[PDB]
């Protein structure tokens, strides 16, 4: 199974993508063993990016690696098709899309038509990004089977039965969990890996969890998974999407600029409180030799 | 109380806004007794419009009327602030925003900041568009009070206790329900009216439910409310946002072109089946003299 | 429209029904203008009562009045049938049942059969007690129509569109809201009344809101409804079912003993903090001559 | 890890517990390798049982094996205390309780006090039965740690993150999933097993999944798990609690009488239809040498 990072998008204080900070982060993740990078995902604020900015993300990360799944979805199908077509010139792993968001109670037929349209124009394997809480609707294993053209799915949902059903109904699909908390379990249970937001700031931890689980060191894998869970939980206190920038600086040492408002940066008081929640974990990880310092 | 129309956005065959068609629709709404037009709302596919398109919509409708509430919200706060500022040379009723959508679990602090920012830059009264199911979060009476700068609220929620609480906690605030099914009830119970999607295609009915209820003719208001409910229900069969276009052409006699995919137009057969569901209702309304021929 | 009290079941210090206190409570409710008493409801802790105790509550209240709806539902259909049958010697308004609770995913067919079974053996008119949050299932206007034998419905739900639909789909059905916060609205919108927990302790307030709304004094009815809402809200702080006991003694001047654990009594401090939250309101109602003091 | 059966309670035509049938089923389960029996659980319709019937189930099952977890909870705490103190004379594994069900919005303090009360009187280890959808309340790993007296937990929830959390926050606690669909996964990931409704009718399948997973034959375990999932899905067509009876007689060859209405028995036609849905699965199981024929 693989660890895939939904890469954060660094923005400048002028609210533009900071390409040079993006490349440093991408080079580091690849160096520390991350298999592939998911670009324009939730963690990268994809829904806050214009199509031009989605493409800009791909270009900059493509300077570092071709190990990329390129998220192109949105509420203007013509723009999503254009991005899909444009990816022809990049030797990447796949494109992806979440379901059309915001609008409640979209028919099954319309949702299927949306995805099959992307498949029809896609010059690469197409990944489903299933995230019901964010998008307001579910594209479960049976609907995915009906769409019929997915190479893989990232299933972000608090229900592993739901995730296993993709494998059960679609044996040749790649099936990933969107949870950092499930890296040990997913590697234990025959699933294909994790697109793990926490691998932005602790790629070492997520890779080592997966390694230990593969080795069938399940108790050791769980011990480390449970320390990583505490960092995930600390990140959620002030808002994980914002906290991810702070934790990446803290653990990896380079910064990633600002998020894009209304995803606001943590203020000084919030940062201090976040660091006090994780510095002990950071000590344990250095002790364990997972982190250098 | 008032009937406000979240006006449909007509698109051409090639996915641009049909400005002349939008002006015809707007003019007919005003002439048929609609009080204001809520531009770039959900019914208008506001989340699917770039900021420039949001501005185009305001300019087209403004050629017809200044009775406008201009919705400017989005996931790029620099863009919504720009739209808010640009509205200064339009003598309109107000600007509006839904909450930042898609991203789950955004903090009270951050949501509060987003809306206080818009109010800080706004040259007009600001209206809250509260839509928990689409945006994934709720800006209730309490949070509205803490933001402290809203002139009015559109509450799209089935819970009328929730809507009544805006008035309870903010006595001066104008408070509209986002439901077509609650026109008689809103009018009876001391609230300020409805922002009603179905008034796009049946403005005569929604204006008449309001008036009946205003005159304490509750049984009659309800009779007509219950008829209108059947039309809402039929619009949901193939997708209300797509169905609104078909109903407007059917009931009002002019067309509004296409929605924007992934809000896909109904096909011929769905159009036919939709019309069959509402024929006998059209007939009742002609007979009641609410509609002509 | 009516105000109906889902009467509290006072328990003794050794966890038995206090018959004398229940008769004293029932006399006062009837004296103060309450229309009917709903016995073994949620407020009465019906699900915590054995079938014997549910009969005992009926016998006691019936000493005071004929104006009783007798709730008999439970997870043993034979006991519910037996309570239905035993009601034949009581000259009461009707019997009632919530849907079978606890077990999720019960089929529509098995739900219809449970209610049709009770209608088949009932010597009295049958009222639907619809409470989806408590029971885990919804018996909506269309399901009620399918069951076909309800004389009325109490709909405890935060969605008045849902409550209105009972009237729409079943024009002869009596339709009550289970909300205290909706007394002004329900009377202004053509529904039949409220089965209101808060009328245990403020029957005078509930009757007055209803009267003011009936007389079309909506702003007066709201002002009063909004004050009542603050009392409801205070009661939720430490748990409504437990607080109702404390409030009834505070406002009506007699003791109602204890709830039945695990609905635990308020402790001295909770009781003191609660009274502190409503004492300003008690003063205002005295000043308005709604409460005599 | 273990497979624990939440054993069905067989009822006679006249709605009493069929002791002899219960004993035969209990005996067969143990002989087929089931580790422990969970008595008066959801599958055994415990909320539909009086305290006297809960105790009668314990006595009959105790004739067969002492490997019993005795579920005692309900909405009368005195009766649950009584059942707990009565279990003193039985040399069994433990007692258990779900949270007080039906009543929404019970405070954490009241839920804690309910369980600690049962812990203070228990003559055996105490197990948490956590079932949020059925009871309306979640007693999560943090609340479990606060209560402080649980030897183990049965977590009936699809979110395995939530189940792993009990282990994380309470490392000495026995942690079981209530899902039949998570048997391979739970065994793989270092949890203690499953309390599986489907082990009533396919005990041999559930124990083999567990053993395959234990042997790290994940693909083989999943294959069998996926077949087992199809029987669970089939059981849900006409209602799982009712269907469990028909499947047990079908797969195990003896009958378990009747459920207790409103859990109504399947009819002849529904039985025929269910069997036709699982026939082909039975053939697969025979071909895999799990079942004889
Ligand atoms: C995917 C990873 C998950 O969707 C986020 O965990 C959900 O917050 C991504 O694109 O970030
Ligand atoms: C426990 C087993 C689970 O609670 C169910 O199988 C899911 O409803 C039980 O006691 O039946
Ligand atoms: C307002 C009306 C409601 O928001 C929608 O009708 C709900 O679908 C609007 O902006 O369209
Ligand atoms: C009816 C009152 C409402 O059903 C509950 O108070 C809602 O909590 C009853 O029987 O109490």
């Amino acid at each position: 199974p693989e660890i895939i990072t939904p890469i954060i998008t660094p923005f400048t204080k002028d609210n533009r993508i900071d390409k040079e900070k993006l490349k440093i982060h991408a080079e580091n993740l690849i160096r520390k063993g991350i298999d592939k990078l998911f670009v324009n995902g939730t963690t990268g604020l994809g829904p806050s990016l214009s199509p031009e900015e989605k493409l800009e993300n791909l270009k900059a990360v493509y300077d570092v690696t071709n190990k990329i799944i390129f998220q192109v979805g949105g509420l203007n199908l013509d723009d999503a098709i254009r991005l899909a077509k444009l990816s022809k010139d990049f030797d990447i792993v796949g494109i992806a899309s979440y379901a059309p968001y915001y609008y409640p109670r979209m028919s099954e037929k319309h949702l299927v038509k949306y995805f099959k349209t992307l498949c029809e124009v896609s010059p690469h394997p197409v990944y489903l990004y299933n995230y019901p809480t964010a998008t307001g609707k579910d594209i479960d294993a049976k609907v995915a089977k009906e769409i019929g053209c997915f190479t893989g799915v990232k299933d972000t949902i608090e229900n592993i039965i739901h995730t296993l059903d993709y494998k059960r109904l679609n044996p040749n699909m790649l099936v990933y969990s969107g949870s950092d908390m499930l890296i040990a379990t997913v590697a234990s249970t025959g699933l294909d890996g994790n697109v793990a937001a926490g691998s932005n700031y602790l790629p070492e931890v997520t890779v080592t969890i997966k390694k230990l689980a593969m080795e069938r060191k399940i108790d050791e894998a769980l011990k480390l998974q449970f320390l990583h869970d505490e960092v995930i939980e600390a990140s959620r206190i002030f808002g994980s999407l914002s906290s991810n920038y702070v934790l990446t600086k803290y653990f990896q040492g380079y910064d990633l600029g600002y998020p894009r408002p209304p995803i606001f940066p943590l203020d000084d008081e919030e940062e201090r409180q976040l660091i006090k929640k994780v510095e002990g974990i950071r000590a344990k990880l250095v002790e364990l030799k997972i982190l250098k310092e």
